[PDB]
C-alpha cells in the first residue's frame, strides 16, 4: 500500500489501513448491518474476523492494539511484571512518559530540577528497562502522556491502549484509545491477543456551533450531569452530527478525554477537516492524506444504530462549572454563586488553576491569555493564586514564543513543569492548614475528596481555563463572566469580552528541547539494576496458584458504604513514592474507604483481638495469622483511575474476593488479571444480609464456569446460615488466570515450564 510510518520516531512501522479495511469487510460481511465508527475501529483490529462472536455488551473480543503508552507512576509496575514474564523485548511500538512524579512548589525549572535528583532511582530504573526491552523513553519535562500522544503518535483508525485511565484523549484524533491497568499493557508487549468486552455505543449528536465562552469544555460537562459518573460503563461515546466540524482537534481530545469521568471505555470523533489540520500543522501531512483515502473507513455507515441517542446543540450550550467532590454534579457557571451560598461551599477561590492534558492546549493557553490581556488592561491582576501546566515542552516553547506565557505570568501566574502535577496530588500546598475548608477551581476533569492536596476540606471545581482565569481575576465564585462587572485601577467598571483566539500557532510549533531517547536497537544489553534494599523499587515475587479448594470462613476485613474510588483504595500523592514497591505501597490499603460500621476512614475492628485500628495493620495481621478476607463494597467500585496498585494491594495482603454491587470496567479486570475474584450480588439487596461480623464461604469454585453464579454461605455469629448468589462475567481464558494464581503466572506456565 502505501508506507506511510506511523510517527516520526518509528519510520520502519507503517500505517495498516488495507489491514483496517480488510477486517473491516470480513466482519460486515457476517453482521449485514451499518457498523458505527467505533465498531469500524475496533472490529477491523480483531485477531480473527472470520471467527470472533461479536454482540455488544457481550462477547469477549480478541483485539490486536497497534502500540502501547505507558506513564511513569504505572510504568514501573508494567515493566517489573514484563521483567518477570522473561520476555526479551515488546512486540508492538511502546513509550515510557515521564509526567506523574514532578511536584508543584517553586515553578517550572526549579520543579523540574528537584524532581530530577528526588526520582533518579525511578529514571534510571525506567531508562534503563526502556532500552533494554525496547520502549522509546520521553524524559522528564518532555509532557503529560496525552498531550505526546496527540502530538505525536494518535491517528484517526489507531487503536492504542495507555495506561493510565485519560487515555480515550486520543479520540480526538479518529482513534480508539483505551485505559488499561499494567498487566493488560503486559499481554500486548509480550504479543498476545488483547481482551476486551465488546462495548455498547452511546451517540451524542452535536448540533450547532460554540459561541462566545462556551467551549469544548462544557459539552463533556454537560454530558457528565447528564450521564452520571456511571452511565458510560460498558459504553464508547461516539460524537456525530453537523457541529463536530465547529470543535477543533484539541477540543475534540478535550471532550473524548473528560468521559473517562462517566465510566466510558473511551470516545471518538470522525475523521474530518479539524483533524486534518491538525496532522499537517503536527508534521503529519502524509498521514492526512493517506486518511483521506481511507476515509470511508473513519467516518461511521450511513443509519449505524446507537445503544442511546444524546443530542446536544452547541449553540444553545452555555459555560458550566462542575463539582465539588463529584465531576457530574454540573451547574451553569451563572448560578454557581448561588448555589455554593446555599450550600455552604466557601464562595472565595483560594486557587485557579489550568491546563492539564484535558485543556492545556495552544487554542486553551491563547484563549486564557485573551482574558487575561483584558484585566492587565484595566491594571488588574488575580486576586487567586493562579498557576499554569503546558501540556508539553512544544506547547511551553510555542505558547511563550507566541507571548501567551509572559501575559499569564504579567496576571499574576506561575508557570508549573510540564506534567500533572496539581492533578494528581503532586502539590506542595501550604497556604491552608491540613482540614480547612477551602475552594479551588481547575480545568481538570476529576475533583474527588483529598486528590488535588490530600484535604479531605477543598472543595474542587472543574470547568474551562478560560472561565478559571476569569473567576482567579474576579477571586470569587460569585462572578459570571458574561453579565457582571470588575472594576478597573482607574475607578471604570468593565466587562470581560468572551475569548476569541488561533486554534493552532499561524508559524509552526516550536518542538522545544530534545526529550526523546530513542532505544539502541542495536545494543540492548543493559542491566536493569533494582538495589534489594531500595524502598521505591522491588522486584516481584508470584502470587500463589489456587489451591483447588473453595473459600471457607472468610473474614471481612470491610464492608464499604457508598463511592469507593482507586483513590479510597491506593490513594496518590505521598504514595506515589512507591509505585515501584509492592510492600510499600499496600500500606495505604484502603484508608480512604468508609467502614459502614463505624462510618471511619482507616478504622476497622480486628476480629481476634477487638481493637479498632488501620485497614493496613489489620489486613497484615489476618496474613500472619492465615485469616483470609474479603471487601464487600456498594456501587462502581473501583470506579476512577486505572491503578492496577488497588487490585495487587489486596492481593498481596491476603484478600480473596470483593464482592459488590457493581464494579468499574477496568478495576474489575485489574482484579481478575492479579487472582482475586470480583464477584457481584444476584440481588443488590443481598449487600444488607451481610453484616461486619459475619464469616462467608464461597462454592462451586471447582466447576467455575462462564455465565453460572457463585453460591455464598453467610454464617452469621448466632448460627444462622443464609445462602445468595453471586454473579462473575470471568470467562474461559480469565478462569485460567484464577487458577493460576494471576494472569502473569500463567503467562509463565505458557512459556512450557
Ligand atoms: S493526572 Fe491529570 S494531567 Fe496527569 S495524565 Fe491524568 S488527567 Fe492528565
Amino acid at each position: 500500500r502505501a508506507k506511510v510510518a506511523m510517527s516520526h520516531f518509528e519510520p520502519h512501522e507503517y500505517i495498516r489501513y488495507d489491514l483496517l479495511e480488510k477486517n473491516i469487510d470480513i466482519v460486515r460481511k457476517r453482521l449485514n448491518r451499518p457498523l458505527t465508527l467505533s465498531e469500524k475501529i475496533v472490529y477491523g483490529h480483531l485477531d480473527d474476523p472470520a471467527n470472533q462472536e461479536i454482540e455488544r455488551g457481550k462477547t469477549y473480543l480478541r483485539l490486536r492494539p497497534d502500540r502501547v503508552a505507558m506513564q511513569d507512576a504505572t510504568a514501573q509496575m508494567a515493566m517489573l511484571q514484563f521483567i518477570s514474564s522473561g520476555l526479551p523485548k515488546v512486540a508492538v511500538p511502546s513509550t515510557i512518559h515521564c509526567d506523574h512524579l514532578i511536584e508543584a512548589q517553586l515553578g517550572g525549572e526549579k520543579d523540574l530540577r528537584r524532581a530530577k535528583d528526588i526520582n533518579q532511582e525511578v529514571y534510571n530504573f525506567l531508562a534503563t528497562a526502556g532500552a533494554k526491552y525496547g520502549v522509546g523513553f520521553w524524559r522528564p519535562g518532555s509532557g503529560i502522556i496525552h498531550q505526546i500522544i496527540l502530538e505525536n503518535y494518535a491517528y484517526p483508525g489507531v487503536l492504542l491502549i495507555g495506561t493510565d485511565s485519560h487515555t480515550p484523549n486520543g479520540g480526538g484524533l479518529g482513534g480508539i484509545c483505551i485505559g488499561v491497568g499494567g498487566a493488560d499493557a503486559v499481554d500486548v508487549m509480550a504479543g498476545i491477543p488483547w481482551e476486551l468486552k465488546c462495548p455498547k455505543v452511546i451517540g451524542v449528536k452535536l448540533t450547532g456551533s460554540l459561541s462566545g465562552w462556551t467551549s469544548p469544555k462544557d459539552v463533556i460537562l454537560k454530558v457528565a450531569g447528564i450521564l452520571t459518573v456511571k452511565g458510560g460503563t460498558g459504553a464508547i461515546v461516539e460524537y456525530h452530527g453537523p457541529g463536530v466540524d465547529s470543535i477543533s482537534c484539541t477540543g475534540m481530545a478535550t471532550i473524548c478525554n473528560m468521559g473517562a469521568e462517566i465510566g466510558a471505555t473511551t470516545s471518538v470523533f470522525p475523521y474530518n477537516h479539524r483533524m486534518k489540520k491538525y496532522l499537517s500543522k503536527t508534521g503529519r501531512a502524509d498521514i492526512a492524506n493517506l486518511a483521506d483515502e481511507f476515509k470511508d473507513h473513519l467516518v461511521p455507515d450511513s443509519g449505524c444504530h446507537y445503544d442511546q441517542l444524546i443530542e446536544i446543540n452547541l449553540s444553545e450550550l452555555k459555560p458550566h462549572i462542575n463539582g465539588p467532590f463529584t465531576p457530574d454534579l454540573a451547574h451553569p457557571v451563572a448560578e454557581v454563586g448561588s448555589v455554593a451560598e446555599k450550600e455552604g461551599w466557601p464562595l472565595d477561590i483560594r486557587v485557579g488553576l489550568i491546563g492539564s492534558c484535558t485543556n492545556s492546549s495552544y487554542e486553551d493557553m491563547g484563549r486564557s491569555a485573551a482574558v487575561a490581556k483584558q484585566a492587565l488592561a484595566h491594571g488588574l491582576k488575580c486576586k487567586s493564586q493562579f498557576t499554569i501546566t503546558p501540556g508539553s515542552e512544544q506547547i511551553r516553547a510555542t505558547i511563550e514564543r507566541d507571548g501567551y506565557a509572559q501575559v499569564l505570568r504579567d496576571v499574576g501566574g506561575i508557570v508549573l513543569a510540564n506534567a500533572c502535577g496539581p492533578c494528581i496530588g503532586q502539590w506542595d500546598r501550604k497556604d491552608i492548614k491540613k482540614g480547612e475548608k477551602n475552594t479551588i477551581v481547575t480545568s481538570y476533569n476529576r475533583n474527588f475528596t483529598g486528590r488535588n492536596d490530600a484535604n479531605p476540606e477543598t472543595h474542587a471545581f472543574v470547568t474551562s481555563p478560560e472561565i478559571v482565569t476569569a473567576l482567579a481575576i474576579a477571586g470569587t465564585l460569585k462572578f459570571n463572566p458574561e453579565t457582571d462587572f470588575l472594576t478597573g485601577k482607574d475607578g471604570k467598571k468593565f466587562k470581560l469580552e468572551a475569548p476569541d483566539a488561533d486554534e493552532l500557532p499561524r508559524a509552526e510549533f516550536d518542538p522545544g528541547q530534545d526529550t526523546y531517547q530513542h532505544p539502541p536497537k542495536d545494543s540492548s544489553g543493559q542491566r536493569v539494576d533494582v538495589s534489594p534494599t531500595s524502598q521505591r523499587l522491588q522486584l516481584l515475587e508470584p502470587f500463589d496458584k489456587w489451591d483447588g479448594k473453595d473459600l471457607e470462613d472468610l473474614q471481612i476485613l470491610i464492608k464499604v458504604k457508598g463511592k469507593c474510588t482507586t483513590d479510597h483504595i491506593s490513594a496518590a500523592g505521598p504514595w506515589l513514592k512507591f509505585r515501584g514497591h509492592l510492600d510499600n505501597i499496600s500500606n495505604n490499603l484502603l484508608i480512604g474507604a468508609i467502614n459502614s460500621e463505624n462510618r471511619k476512614a482507616n478504622s476497622v475492628r480486628n476480629a481476634v483481638t477487638q481493637e479498632f485500628g488501620p485497614v493496613p495493620d489489620t489486613a497484615r495481621y489476618y496474613k500472619q495469622h492465615g485469616i483470609r478476607w474479603v471487601v464487600i463494597g456498594d456501587e462502581n467500585y473501583g470506579e476512577g483511575s486505572s491503578r492496577e496498585h488497588r487490585a495487587l494491594e489486596p492481593r498481596f495482603l491476603g484478600g480473596r474476593a470483593i464482592i459488590t454491587k457493581s464494579f468499574a470496567r477496568i478495576h474489575e479486570t485489574n482484579l481478575k488479571k492479579q487472582g482475586l475474584l470480583p464477584l457481584t450480588f444476584a440481588d443488590p439487596a443481598d449487600y444488607n444480609k451481610i453484616h461486619p461480623v459475619d464469616k462467608l464461604t464461597i462454592q462451586g469454585l471447582k466447576d467455575f464456569a462462564p455465565g453460572k453464579p457463585l453460591t455464598c454461605i453467610i454464617k452469621h455469629p448466632n448460627g444462622t446460615q443464609e445462602t445468595i448468589l453471586l454473579n462473575h462475567t470471568f470467562n474461559e481464558t480469565q478462569i485460567e488466570w484464577f487458577r493460576a494464581g494471576s494472569a502473569l503466572n500463567r503467562m509463565k506456565e505458557l512459556q512450557q515450564k
